[PDB]
Order: C-alpha cells, then sequence, then structure tokens
C-alpha cells in the first residue's frame, strides 16, 4: 500500500484535467523542468526495488567497522517533496550508525516552502543541519561551505533530487575504509522526469567516465583493459573521470587535493577537475555497480548546453591551464586558442607542484589511454574553400544536424574538424555523412560507407567513398553539396588545417 509511485513504478496523469489541474502542471515543470505535480502525489518514503546484482547480496562482503559519512545535499529552490523524497531516501536506507550528519545547504533559495516550514519539518531529525548561504553562490561554494561544516571521516555528495536504494551505501564506505585516497561513485540510475518512474540495470552495462576534448564530460563502456582485471562485472571499475553530482571522498583528503578550484565560475567542470587531480596527486577513482542511486533526469536541454555565448569557458581554461599541461593545446584549438580572462591560477598551481603530482600525459598514457589525442589525426582544424574565404560549418548536437558552409571566422567552434586515419571527418563523436540528398552530421559508427571520406591531395577535392561524388560549394558561395568530381573546378578545392600525408 505505498500509494501512487510505489516501487518505482510510473505515474501518469489522465489526458483530460481541468484546467486547474492544468496550470498546477505546467507550474510544475516551469518550476522545476520536471514534472512536479506527479511527485507530488509520491510519497516522500517512496519504496524502490532492491537494484543490485546477486553478487552484491550473496558475494560482497565489506569490512566490519565502516567510517561515518556526512552527506551533503546543496539545492535552489528545489521542490517540496523532490527535497524531502531524497533526505528520507538518505534516513531510511542508509544504516544510522554510517550517517554523521545530513547537511542541507540553501543556495539563497527564495521560496516559502524551503524557509522555516523546511526547518520546522527536519526539527525532529537531529541529524539534518540547515546552512543558509548569504548570497548565491553556484555548487562549489555550496559544497565548499558544506564541507567546512562537516565532521565525519567522509563526505557523501548527493544532488537533491535523487533517491538513495537499497544498499547503496556500504559499498561506497567499503572502498574509503580500505585505502583513504580512494573516490567513489555510486552507479546513477535514471528516475523520469515526466513519470517519476525509477529505472535500473544489472552489472553488466555499467559505463564509466571520460571526457572529450571540448573538456566536457561523457560516458564509455567499461573498456576490455579493464574488464580483464575483474571476476565479476559487479566489482568496482575505475574510472577515469566522475560525472560530479554524487560521490564519496574522505573528508580530508577531499581538503589535501584543494577542495574545488574556488576561481572557476557557477559552469561546472569541477568533476573534471577532482578526476584529474585525484589520479595524478595519489588516488583512485571507482564508480561501484552495487551502489545505485536514482536521479531525475531532466530531458530539457539545460541553459549551459545551447547558450549563445560560451559559458564553459573560464572553467575549461582553468582546468586546462593547472592540469592539461601540453594537452590545453587540444582544447585550446577548439575555441579558436581565444581564450579570455580566466582570473589568477597561481595558488592552484602552488598545489599542484606542493602535492607533486604526475603528469597529464602520465595520466592519459596509465588512467585513459583510450582517448584518441587530436594531434594524431590526419588533420584537424578548419576544411576551407580554397577559391573563397568560406569554411565547413556545422552546429554540433549529440542529433542529426545539418551541415554547411560559413564565412571561415578561425574561431573553431562550428567550423573545427578532424581528418581520422579511417576517413572520418568528425567532431568529437559525430562524423560527417552523405547518403545522396543532403550532407548530414551524425554519431560516428566505425563502418566507414556513407562515412567515408578521402582528401585527394593532388586535386584539393574531398572524394566521399560510396557516391563517388567530391563535396562542394554552390557558385552562388551559400549552399554545400555534392557533385560530380572535376580535375581543375576551384569550387571542389579544399585545404585541410595541419594535414599530414604521414599520419595517412
Ligand atoms: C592507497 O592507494 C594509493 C593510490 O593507489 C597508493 O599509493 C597507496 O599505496 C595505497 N595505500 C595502501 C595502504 O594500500
Amino acid at each position: 500500500g505505498g500509494g501512487p509511485g510505489e516501487l518505482g513504478k510510473p505515474v501518469r496523469l489522465p489526458k483530460e484535467m481541468s484546467d486547474e489541474m492544468k496550470k498546477a502542471v505546467d507550474d510544475g515543470w516551469t518550476k522545476n523542468a520536471f514534472n512536479q505535480y506527479v511527485s507530488d502525489l509520491i510519497s516522500v518514503h517512496r519504496t524502490l526495488p532492491d537494484p543490485r546484482d546477486a553478487w552484491c547480496k550473496d558475494e560482497a562482503r565489506y569490512l566490519t567497522n565502516l567510517p561515518k559519512t556526512d552527506v551533503i545535499i546543496c539545492f535552489h529552490n528545489e521542490a517540496w517533496t523532490v527535497l524531502l523524497r531524497t533526505v528520507h531516501s538518505v534516513l531510511d536506507r542508509s544504516p544510522e550508525h554510517l550517517i554523521g550528519k545530513i547537511i542541507l545547504v540553501d543556495d539563497y533559495s527564495d521560496m516559502p516552502h524551503l524557509k522555516r516550514q523546511l526547518e520546522d519539518y527536519f526539527a525532529a531529525y537531529p541529524k539534518v543541519q540547515i546552512i543558509r548561504g548569504q548570497k548565491r553562490e553556484g555548487l562549489i561554494r555550496a559544497r565548499i561551505l558544506g564541507a567546512n561544516h562537516a565532521k565525519s571521516p567522509v563526505l557523501t555528495y548527493l544532488d537533491s533530487h535523487c533517491e538513495c536504494t537499497e544498499g547503496w551505501l556500504e559499498p561506497l564506505l567499503d572502498r574509503i575504509a580500505r585505502n583513504s585516497t580512494t573516490v567513489v561513485c555510486p552507479v546513477i540510475d535514471v528516475i523520469s522526469d515526466e513519470t517519476l518512474e525509477y529505472h535500473y540495470r544489472d552489472s553488466g552495462g555499467v559505463n564509466v567516465g571520460g571526457f572529450d576534448w571540448n573538456l566536457q564530460f561523457s560516458w564509455h563502456p567499461v573498456p576490455e583493459r579493464e574488464r580483464k582485471r575483474h571476476n565479476s562485472t559487479a566489482e568496482p571499475v575505475y574510472s577515469p573521470t566522475m560525472a560530479g553530482g554524487l560521490f564519496s571522498i574522505d573528508r580530508e583528503f577531499f581538503d589535501r587535493l584543494g577542495t574545488y578550484d574556488s576561481g572557476f565560475d557557477i559552469w561546472g567542470g569541477e568533476n573534471l577537475e577532482l578526476s584529474f587531480k585525484t589520479w595524478m596527486c595519489g588516488g583512485t577513482l571507482e564508480i561501484v555497480p552495487c551502489s545505485h542511486v536514482g536521479h531525475i533526469f531532466r530531458k530539457r536541454s539545460p541553459y549551459k548546453w545551447r547558450s549563445g555565448v560560451n559559458v564553459l569557458k573560464k572553467n575549461s581554461v582553468r582546468l586546462a591551464e593547472v592540469w592539461m599541461d601540453e594537452y590545453s593545446q587540444y582544447y585550446y584549438h577548439r575555441i579558436g586558442n581565444d581564450k579570455g580572462d580566466w582570473g589568477d591560477v597561481s595558488d592552484r598551481r602552488k598545489l599542484r607542484n606542493d602535492l607533486k603530482c604526475k603528469s597529464f600525459k602520465w595520466y592519459l598514457d596509465n588512467i585513459y589511454p583510450e582517448l584518441f589525442i587530436p594531434g594524431d589525426s590526419v588533420a584537424h582544424g578548419e576544411i576551407a574553400n580554397v577559391p573563397n574565404g568560406m569554411c565547413l560549418d556545422a552546429k554540433e548536437k549529440s542529433e542529426e544536424t545539418p551541415v554547411s558552409i560559413y564565412e571561415c571566422h578561425g574561431q573553431g567552434g562550428n567550423q573545427y574538424w578532424m581528418l581520422s586515419k579511417a576517413g572520418e571527418i568528425r567532431r568529437d563523436d559525430s562524423c560527417l555523412d552523405y547518403a545522396g540528398k543532403d550532407v548530414t552530421l551524425f554519431g560516428c559508427h566505425g563502418g566507414k560507407g556513407n562515412q567515408f571520406w578521402t582528401y585527394r591531395e593532388n586535386t584539393k577535392q574531398l572524394h566521399h567513398g560510396t557516391s563517388g561524388k567530391c563535396l562542394a560549394i554552390s557558385e552562388s558561395k551559400d549552399k554545400l553539396l555534392m557533385e560530380e568530381c572535376s580535375a581543375s573546378l576551384s569550387r571542389q578545392q579544399w585545404t585541410l588545417e595541419n594535414y599530414d600525408s604521414s599520419k595517412l
């Protein structure tokens, strides 16, 4: 008798709703970018299925005396039932002796339900502590504020729209108990933004964290190298990076690593900073398949991924400048080597030096050898039509986007391409494709075919394998097309920045 959404089952509203209900549902989406109305129907003690593999219950054995953790949850104008459901999932599914304090860090909310109402509600839970930021500061500063209030040996960071699952905590703390330089993440499961349905997979499908050369986090499957280290896919696996929202760390080790770079602005990337310094300054980073936490997955694209201005640049530049050695150049190519103002980084350099950290080359060689380095490609940079000043140009959404041509601007971004050994014209994981209609950009599949191109050096033509046609610019200079190949047609002549035959 768990009510709507019990055992993580979906809650669906009726097709027909009164106008007052419709206003309530729409209001919920406006405020939260998820369906707050259905969350409000679902118990804040909503039961969930046990998502763990049999290995996690029958074969995994954890140290008897685990260190206590504080759980730090930062929020800004979170919905009442969603914030409460997070906190109760922590209280109800974690052994009491393993929780120090649940520290709720209010990053300057203005909604009334988060003020006195929130204090009164948790007054009867002595483990819950509310910290009020004095101005709006963003996630990094709120998390550091939380860490400074924390007294337990381990910090566990969650966000405000999570649901812990059965047995989530012990596997994380066991790794830190064995070696306090180990940083750990639960497997992050999907809670639907529409129905709040909870979804879990077995440990066979575990993904691990990487990054692309735009310095954005990305997921990849456990590489074969790492799978060969384990007898069961349920064992914790090394991860080059963490997504950042959910992890545990020894409190002193976090401070030793310099927590987060407080010179970052609010637009993220501190997950990558912490990942890099964990591996190259004496620690390890694991994803722990026996530990699941559900997380409300908003399908709506957040502002930072579609901004008209590059809000990601400052933190990416500070990251590259402090931690990436000579490899920073590949990110700088992506932004046209226009680094902007990234502030003062000298204290972070002193931090890295004082910790005697390893090189970024060591990190790439040893932790993330699967990452392809753009300098090893046949060509990288702009792809320019010789007789004029038009460049191959595309908005890269990870969907099929149209590929066109625009005046070369020398700023990277939409005009940055790589020519791979396999004949792909690509940016990150999207490949130039032609199937007889329009030239498009979609996910690289590694099968050549319609994604196979050759640069014909003596004519400077971009020749397409399966069609036998050549990439060209219309004589009105405003449309990209595929046409019959012809030597001497200047409209079919392209130059590829950094083209190097020796690389194929
Ligand atoms: C803990 O892990 C770090 C990083 O792998 C390693 O340098 C250290 O020797 C380990 N400590 C113990 C006691 O195994």
